[PDB]
C-alpha cells in the first residue's frame, strides 16, 4: 500500500492563534486539545503545530533555546503529553517543526560555545576569525546586514544566516548531529509521527568560507543551500533516526533551484517524505515582499503544474493555499467580497482536495475567514512591516498609505488573527483580550453557525475530505492539467486503477461553459458547489455557474 501520509488530510494549528483557555489572550495547548473533537468530526487526520519549544520568542517561535521544553506561553510539558494522548485516543497524528539550521542564542549549548575558544561546545557553531579588521568573509544575512557577529569574549564571529540571536549550528559536527537525531527521538518517542524540517537546504555550509562572488551575492539565498554535503547529512539523519519510525518528514524548500526540489524528496534517496514548496504561495507577489503583481489562473495552473512535475514518479509535494506567513487563501486566490467569498471558499477547497500530494488546510480556512480589516500600520503586529516602513517610507520610495494599502493584502497578520469560533466576544478564542485584535466579520464566520448549516463553507470541506477519503485516485492518483493556457477554468484529472475523475473549477465570477475534452463523458457527479443541478449522465459540457466547482467519475 501507499504511505500512510499520501492519503492524510492535514490542518495546520498556529497555536498562538487557535484557542485559549486561561484568558491571558493566547492560544494554548489545552485549547487545541479542547478542539481535537471539531478538528475530527471536519475529518482531520493529522496536525501540524507551528513551533512549539522553549523559546525567547525573538522570531516567533523559530529560535529555540532548549529543544526538550516546551514554550512557556502554550503551556507545560504535561499539556503536550495531554495532548499527544488524546491525539491517539481519536486516531489522529501530530506533526511538528523541527529548526535544527539554528538555535536561539540563548539555548544553552550556544552559552557554553561562546564562552572561550576551548570547550566541548565550541563546535556546536560556526566561530572564525574576522579578516581585513572586519568580518571573516561577505556572507550577507536574510535579516539583513552581515552573516557573522563579532563576540568580544573570545574576539571571533559567529555566522547567523537568519538573525542575530539565531547562531547556525554546525553540521559539519558529528557530535552535534547526533544530539540532533537524540533530540529528533526525543520528540519521536513521545508519538510525534511527522517533522517538517525548516529551511533544511541550508545545512551545509561552504568549506572555507570563501567569499560570495559578485553573481552569488545577486542571489546569496541560492549560494547558501548549495553546501557540499547537505544531501549526505540528510540520508545520514535517514538511516540514524527515521528508518526507525513511520513519521513522515517533509523538508521547507526555498532558495534553491526547482530542479534540486526531487534531491530532497526522491523516495529512492532516502532522505525525506515530501516538499513544501513556495512557488504558489508567492506566485503573485512583488520582490519587495509587500506588493502584489497581476496574475491569472494560467499562471495558477502552471504554477501548481510545475511543481507536481518535478516530484514526479518517485517524489511526493504537499500542497496548501494557506499558512501562518502568509495572507487569507479566500481573499488571496479567491474572491472576499460578499456576494463572491463562500462560493469562491468553496471553490478553493475543491482544487485544495484533489490535488496530487498531501493537502494542509490551514486554521479557519475551512470557514472562510479572510484578510483583516486593517486601517492603520498601528494595527499591525507584523515585525516585517516595521522593516518596510524604515526601508521604503522613511527612505521616500513610498508613502505610508501606500504602504498601508499595500501591505494589507499582503501581510502575515492576516493569518494570524484568532480563530473564528462563535458569535461571543472575541469570536470565543479567549475569555480575555487576544494578543492580536479578531476580525470583525466573526458574527458572521464562525465555527459554532457553520457546523449547523449543511450549506456552509464548513460543511462544504467536511463533505469534501469525506469524498477524498473514500476515493483513492483523489489522494494518489496521477495529475493531469487539460489545458495549462486556460484563465477561466481550471479542469483536471485524477486516476488510478482505471477509475479516472474530472475535477472543474470556474475561477471566474460570470458564467462559464466548458467543453469536455472530445471524447470523455461523464458519468457521475461526487459533489458540487454553486450549482442548481448535476449534469446529466453522459455529458460532454458543463455550464457553470460563477465560481462553481464540480468533482465528476467520467466514463
Ligand atoms: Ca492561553
Amino acid at each position: 500500500g501507499a504511505p500512510w501520509w499520501k492519503s492524510a488530510v492535514f490542518y495546520q494549528v498556529y497555536p498562538r492563534s487557535f484557542k485559549d483557555t486561561n484568558g491571558d489572550g493566547i492560544g494554548d495547548f489545552k485549547g487545541l486539545t479542547e478542539k481535537l473533537d471539531y478538528l475530527k468530526g471536519l475529518g482531520i487526520d493529522a496536525i501540524w503545530i507551528n513551533p512549539h519549544y522553549a523559546s525567547p520568542n525573538t522570531d516567533n517561535g523559530y529560535d529555540i533555546s532548549d529543544y526538550r521544553e516546551v514554550m512557556k506561553e502554550y503551556g507545560t510539558m504535561e499539556d503536550f503529553d495531554r495532548l499527544m494522548a488524546e491525539l491517539k485516543k481519536r486516531g489522529m497524528r501530530l506533526m511538528v517543526d523541527v529548526v535544527i539550521n539554528h538555535s536561539s542564542d540563548q539555548h544553552e549549548w550556544f552559552k557554553s560555545s561562546r564562552a572561550s575558544k576551548d570547550n566541548p561546545y565550541r563546535d556546536y557553531y560556526f566561530w572564525r576569525d574576522g579578516k581585513d579588521g572586519h568580518e571573516p568573509n561577505n556572507y550577507p544575512s536574510f535579516f539583513g546586514g552581515s552573516a557573522w557577529e563579532k563576540d568580544p569574549v573570545t574576539g571571533q564571529y559567529y555566522l547567523h544566516y537568519f538573525g542575530r540571536q539565531q547562531p547556525d549550528l554546525n553540521w559539519d559536527t558529528p557530535k552535534l548531529r547526533e544530539e540532533l537525531y537524540a533530540m529528533l527521538r526525543f520528540w519521536l518517542d513521545k508519538g510525534v509521527s511527522g517533522m517538517r524540517f525548516d529551511t533544511v537546504a541550508t545545512y551545509s555550509k561552504t568549506p572555507g568560507f570563501p567569499d560570495l562572488t559578485p553573481e552569488q551575492m545577486k542571489n546569496f539565498a541560492e549560494a547558501y543551500t548549495q553546501g557540499p554535503n547537505l544531501h549526505r547529512y540528510l540520508q545520514e539523519m535517514h538511516e540514524k533516526v527515521f528508518d526507525h519510525y513511520d513519521a513522515v518528514t517533509a523538508g521547507e524548500i526555498f532558495g534553491a533551484p526547482l530542479n534540486q526540489v526531487p534531491l530532497f524528496i526522491d523516495s529512492r534517496r532516502k532522505e525525506l517524505d515530501m516538499a513544501f514548496t513556495f512557488d504558489l504561495i508567492c506566485y503573485d507577489r512583488a520582490l519587495d515582499r509587500w506588493h502584489t503583481i497581476p496574475r491569472t489562473l494560467a499562471d495558477f495552473r502552471q504554477t501548481i503544474d510545475k511543481v507536481d512535475a518535478i516530484a514526479g514518479e518517485y517524489g511526493w509535494n504537499t500542497f496548501f493555499l494557506g499558512n501562518h506567513d502568509n495572507p487569507r487563501a479566500v481573499s488571496h486566490f479567491g474572491d472576499d467580497r460578499p456576494q463572491w467569498r463562500e462560493a469562491s471558499a468553496k471553490a478553493l477547497a475543491t482544487v485544495t482536495l484533489t490535488q496530487r500530494g498531501t493537502p494542509f488546510i490551514f486554521q479557519g480556512d475551512e470557514l472562510g475567514m479572510t484578510n483583516y480589516p486593517f486601517k492603520t500600520l498601528q494595527d499591525f503586529d507584523d515585525i516585517e512591516v516595521k522593516g518596510f516602513f524604515q526601508d521604503y517610507v522613511e527612505t521616500g520610495k513610498a508613502t505610508a498609505e501606500e504602504l498601508l494599502t499595500n501591505v494589507a493584502l499582503t501581510s502575515r497578520d492576516n493569518a494570524r488573527t484568532p480563530f473564528q469560533w462563535d458569535d461571543s466576544a472575541n469570536a470565543g478564542f479567549t475569555t480575555g483580550k487576544p494578543w492580536l485584535k479578531v476580525n470583525p466579520n466573526y458574527t458572521e464566520i464562525n465555527a459554532a453557525r457553520e457546523i449547523g448549516d449543511p450549506k456552509s463553507v464548513y460543511s462544504f470541506y467536511r463533505n469534501l475530505i469525506s469524498i477524498r477519503h473514500e476515493t483513492p485516485a483523489l489522494s494518489t492518483g496521477s495529475y493531469r492539467d487539460i489545458d495549462p493556457s486556460n484563465a477561466d477554468v481550471y479542469a483536471y484529472t485524477r486516476s488510478q486503477d482505471g477509475e479516472t475523475y474530472l475535477v472543474v473549477v470556474n475561477f471566474k465570477a460570470e458564467p462559464r461553459s466548458f467543453t469536455l475534452p472530445d471524447g470523455m463523458h461523464i458519468a457521475e457527479t461526487l459533489i458540487e458547489s454553486s450549482s442548481p443541478a448535476a449534469p446529466a449522465a453522459g455529458a460532454a459540457s458543463l455550464e457553470l455557474q460563477p465560481w462553481q466547482s464540480g468533482i465528476y467519475k467520467v466514463k
